[PDB]
């Protein structure tokens, strides 16, 4: 509040007296007393646990609501569950969003949080791995480093070829093979900062 | 021993009459009429099964007695066990034999072996493959051909490079590979034909 506060009095606008606020095209509109005056986002320092944010668009509701990918004076509605289904009674709703359009915002978000964790990482600065808990078979070892489980191939049977795969990621990012009693591999060793990339590599693989 | 007697019919010597055989360096010896007489092991047919016989030195037994390697008149005597050590209470055995002249024959009928199953092989005549029983972690399939298991390392953990090797081998000999409960790496598909040859190339790599 204080940031925004003393932002809006740098362009002589008085906080007490503004009509209505507005973020659209990376821009802050704010109208007080008649016209509306535009500071660009890059001018007003964002809460510093922004930088850290992975969700643009609430993924987890039952319903989103946002203003990006459709037109002015219309929300835009994302209905995930049965529960935010429940809003086609309350509204009467249109198909024709614009997709791209939202997710260009979920991609700028996310390339913010990667800034934000390199810099965490080349600064020596505490980084909390929240995220490797959005995918299966990711646990953390005694001491602080991860295993990544890839789940068990019926009766235990791989192809050399796909072996090979999994040994080629396990050695890109410094893993330590270990075979599960179950007839898994498990890839141990590896950096909070390579869960995901790695994750994403072995699912591209199949 | 009707071979044997057509054989030394055709030297001019009745079997009949034969006061000792011997067999060294290649000849069979026949001592008749107070002479010696020396036919080349090579011009007489040996029983068919010893094609296919692997063992010169009574590997198994307590304790083995043959003439190669020890000076004529003696007998070598290779101790195996418990119980043939107490031929050194029947015999005032000496050291001192020729190593060499006992491994060279071991290699010979080897070499025999392997190039009767081969001639099998192009064949397409009857081998039964009874020396897989030599080996530890050899079972046979359900389709005639066999499994290797690798002894599970400690806590199934296996270095990169470990793995590497065990799929190059695998592969060498169109092996299937299968991850066991207990976490070995167990190559499946191995003819009769390969499987000796696979097991020493996995035990050459350790
Ligand atoms: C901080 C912030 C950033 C946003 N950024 C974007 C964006 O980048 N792109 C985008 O498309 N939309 C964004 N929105 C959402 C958008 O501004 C509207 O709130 C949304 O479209 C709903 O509009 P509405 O007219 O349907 O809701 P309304 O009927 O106006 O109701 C608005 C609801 O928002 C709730 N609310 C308001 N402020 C907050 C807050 N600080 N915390 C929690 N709840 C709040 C109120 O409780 C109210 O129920 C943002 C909203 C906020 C609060």
């Amino acid at each position: 509040y204080d940031e925004l506060k003393e932002t809006l009095a740098k362009y002589n606008i008085n906080m007490d007296d503004v009509e209505k606020f507005d973020i659209k095209k990376g821009k802050l509109l704010v109208y007080v007393n008649g016209e509306e005056h535009k500071i660009p986002l890059k001018e007003i320092e964002l809460s510093a646990g922004c930088k850290m944010c992975r969700d643009f668009d609430a993924e987890m509701a039952d319903v989103s609501v946002g203003c990006v990918g459709s037109p002015d004076g219309y929300s835009t509605v994302i209905i995930r569950t049965e529960k935010g289904e429940e809003i086609k009674n309350a509204i009467e709703l249109k198909e024709g969003v614009n997709l791209e359009a939202i997710e260009k915002l979920r991609d700028l978000k996310l390339n913010r949080f990667k800034k934000e964790v390199e810099r965490r990482k080349a600064e020596d600065e505490k980084v909390s791995f929240y995220w490797t808990a959005d995918y299966g078979g990711v646990g953390k070892r005694a001491d602080g480093t991860y295993f990544i489980r890839i789940r068990a191939k019926p009766a235990g049977w791989y192809s050399i070829d796909e072996a090979r795969e999994i040994l080629e990621i396990a050695e890109k990012y410094d893993g330590k093979i270990k075979m599960t009693n179950r007839g898994a591999f498990e890839i141990h060793g590896i950096s909070g900062f390579d869960v995901e990339a790695m994750v994403l590599e072995l699912m591209e693989k199949g």
